[PDB]
């Protein structure tokens, strides 16, 4: 069946010129709201929420893993690097190193989190020890971000995205202490503003991780506490046909809007 919320989302689609994949879990009654539910779309930044659980998760059987050092040398500067490059000659420790990845998303960072898991892999041996069996990061930063349309590196589902986040910010994916800084994190995210934020009313409370990359792709990922509200998870992704096209994060705060409204 096609929701009268389906149908919003299916006109604010046709409007964006690019295709639209969105997942709600509304945790007051674990019901879903699915557009393009199962369909894959490039994951760009939003995959640092999976590298930075997965870090978390060594840390509970490491009570000084997250005050580990790991150094930061000129040749790991990639191409976006707003923390890591202050500290270059010098450490950075795994907590400043998912901070930086997950609030200001620090691009060498995030290469440092795929590098204490052994590489792109280890991040998707955590999705699957944690349930998520679509997730699949199999580069690192910069080149994750190609976006090719088709393409299945570095994707998931709309669908598998949620459940995940859900998982991680309010299940037991994580101990409690992990899942709490988490979304600690998570809602001290500097970029988010513009996003699926943006749709929602300014009473709510969220944390998020937004994305993007080539072809227009526009993401975000994000836990919400609504006033009077039970938590939701909404994943937004976006993206488009043309390479050079230009980002659209209006697109991702009408998407959340149709949803807030839709409740
Ligand atoms: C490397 C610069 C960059 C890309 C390609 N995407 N992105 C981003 N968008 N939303 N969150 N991070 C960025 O900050």
């Amino acid at each position: 069946q096609t929701s009268a919320v389906q149908q919003k989302l299916a006109a604010l689609e046709k409007s964006s010129g690019g295709r639209l994949g969105v997942a709600l879990i509304d945790t007051a009654d674990n019901t879903q709201v699915l557009y393009r539910g199962d369909e894959r779309f490039p994951m760009c930044s939003t995959s640092k929420v999976m590298a930075a659980a997965a870090v978390l998760k060594q840390s509970e059987t490491q009570k000084q893993l997250l005050n580990q050092p790991v150094e930061i040398k000129p040749a790991d500067l990639v191409n976006y690097n707003p923390i890591a490059e202050k500290h270059v000659n010098g450490t950075m420790t795994l907590a400043e190193l998912s901070a930086a990845a997950l609030q200001y998303s620090d691009n060498t960072a995030m290469n440092k989190l795929i590098a204490q898991l052994g590489g792109p892999g280890g991040v998707t041996a955590f999705a699957r020890a944690i349930g998520d069996e679509t997730f699949r990061l199999d580069r690192t930063e910069p080149t994750l971000n190609t976006a090719i349309p088709g393409d299945p590196r570095d994707t998931t589902t709309p669908r598998a995205m949620a459940q995940t986040l859900r998982q991680l910010t309010l299940g037991h994916a994580l101990g409690e202490t992990q899942r709490a800084q988490l979304v600690t994190w998570l809602k001290g995210n500097t970029t988010g503003a513009a996003s699926i934020r943006a749709g929602l009313p300014t009473s709510w409370t969220a944390g998020d991780k937004t994305g993007s990359g080539d072809y227009g792709t526009t993401n975000d990922i994000a836990v919400i506490w609504p006033q009077g509200r039970a938590p939701l998870v909404l994943v937004t992704y976006f993206t488009q046909p043309q390479q050079n096209a230009e980002s659209r994060r209006d697109v991702l705060a009408s998407a959340a809007r149709i949803i807030a409204e839709g409740l």
